[PDB]
């Protein structure tokens, strides 16, 4: 088999679920650990996963309980990995992670233990050890080491290993994959180490709903508004609401994890949970978005004009690529008013910009899962998936 295994949020999720439905498809026995709050999604797409740990999303906690990626909880952390994983990487010939560093470094540990392969993933550039400095490298690492060092090999003692040191090296390992697209996220010229796969896109079969289905009969395509796993802007969905009608478009309404809502009864927005994000980009007029990497991903691939909103960390590179390749608007900050929302939705909303889109989205792959599974073919062999890899 192979163990897949991450903790964070749906964007470091995503692309594992992807990889362990494509790793099943080719004929071999993926299954995966990821926190509780992705039992129905891999249920839905029918991978086996095992839930390890607290929530990430906070309204699936209990009031008050901290996240797994406090660092008041991180000897807990460290502990439920090292109890829940064992059972699931048994009969395992690799194993691939992303996210949560004390869990990953778990994780590793139990593969240096059964000799199998482990791999290390990261979604943007911007986020590999080489392309951070020798000072920032060695700060993360003492931190690491700090923090929950004595935890990790207090449970590596418990199954008979040495010591390690350098938790992050060890746990991103000397050269992690990029899981990201290379037109959205290109990788500098000199890199010859990092493999760049592509994204990690699962197909998505998932109908639409009945009420969604039904407003996009119903008139002109909608714009898109949501802000995915991260918190919203001040006043998100009124701004957003009202920007959208100033250009006289229906809005789609995305709640995402911070749960935003309608501002009135008006039957041009609908409100939506998790939806086919990969058919309903397809028929909107423009998606606005937070410029998460998977998010930014599919809205790419899907050809819509975007405004990106980015609130944080490696958002505003996903906005400025956004811009570069001419497929939609950086949005100037992360609070918009109904004003540059709506300025930047009408610049979004023209024929030259949805014709830049529809040819960016063609030069999207979606074939990363293949690559990857072919890296992990050459990993293992170091059957039915050479087999599957040789049909292909
Ligand atoms: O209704 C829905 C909602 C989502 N999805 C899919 O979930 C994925 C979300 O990916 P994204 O990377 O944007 O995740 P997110 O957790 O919001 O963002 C961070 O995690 C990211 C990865 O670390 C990071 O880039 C960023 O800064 C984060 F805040 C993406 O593939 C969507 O198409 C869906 O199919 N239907």
């Amino acid at each position: 088999g192979v163990l897949i295994t991450g903790c964070g949020s749906r964007g470091d999720t995503e692309p594992l679920v992807a990889l362990a439905a494509r790793l099943r498809e080719l004929g071999a026995d993926a299954r995966m650990c990821l926190p509780p709050d992705y039992v129905e999604r891999c249920a839905e797409v029918g991978v086996p996963m095992v839930p390890v740990g607290r929530a990430v999303r906070a309204g699936a906690r209990e009031p008050g309980e901290l996240p797994p990626g406090a660092a008041e909880v991180v000897t807990e952390v460290v502990a439920e990995w090292f109890d829940k994983v064992p059972a699931a990487i048994e009969g395992c010939d690799a194993v691939v992670t992303t996210g949560l560093l004390p869990a990953a470094v778990a994780v590793r540990s139990m593969a240096e233990k059964l000799g199998i392969p482990y791999r290390y993933t990261v979604l943007s550039p911007d986020h590999l050890p080489s392309e951070q400095s020798q000072a920032e490298r060695d700060m993360y690492n003492q931190g690491a080491d700090r923090l929950f060092g004595d935890a990790v090999n207090s449970h590596r003692a418990s199954i008979g290993l040495p010591p390690v040191e350098h938790l992050y090296d060890y746990g991103y390992t000397d050269q992690p994959w990029l899981a990201a697209d290379p037109v959205l996220s290109p990788l500098r010229p000199t890199d010859l180490g990092t493999v760049q796969t592509g994204a990690w896109i699962l197909p998505d079969q998932r109908p639409l709903s009945a009420e969604l289905e039904g407003f996009l009969r119903a008139g002109s395509p909608p714009v898109y508004v949501g802000f995915g796993s991260g918190p919203a802007p001040a006043e998100a969905a009124r701004v957003a609401i009202e920007a959208v009608r100033a250009q006289g478009r229906r809005v789609v309404l995305s709640s995402g994890w911070a749960g935003l809502g309608r501002i009135d009864e008006g039957d041009d927005c609908l409100v939506v949970g998790e939806v086919n994000h990969q058919v309903l980009f397809g028929r909107v007029a423009a998606v606005v978005h937070h410029g998460g990497a998977g998010t930014t991903t599919a809205v790419t691939r899907a050809g819509a004009p975007q405004v990106v909103v980015p609130q944080k960390a490696d958002q505003p590179y996903y906005a400025g690529r956004v811009a570069d390749l001419g497929v939609g608007v950086a949005h100037d900050g992360p609070t918009p008013t109904v004003e540059s929302l709506s300025a930047a939705l009408a610049t979004a909303l023209t024929p030259g910009i949805r014709a830049r889109a529809a040819a960016v989205a063609g030069t999207i792959r979606t074939d990363g899962t293949t690559v990857a599974a072919k890296l992990l073919l050459e990993a293992i062999s170091r059957a039915k998936l050479a087999a599957a890899l040789e049909h292909h």
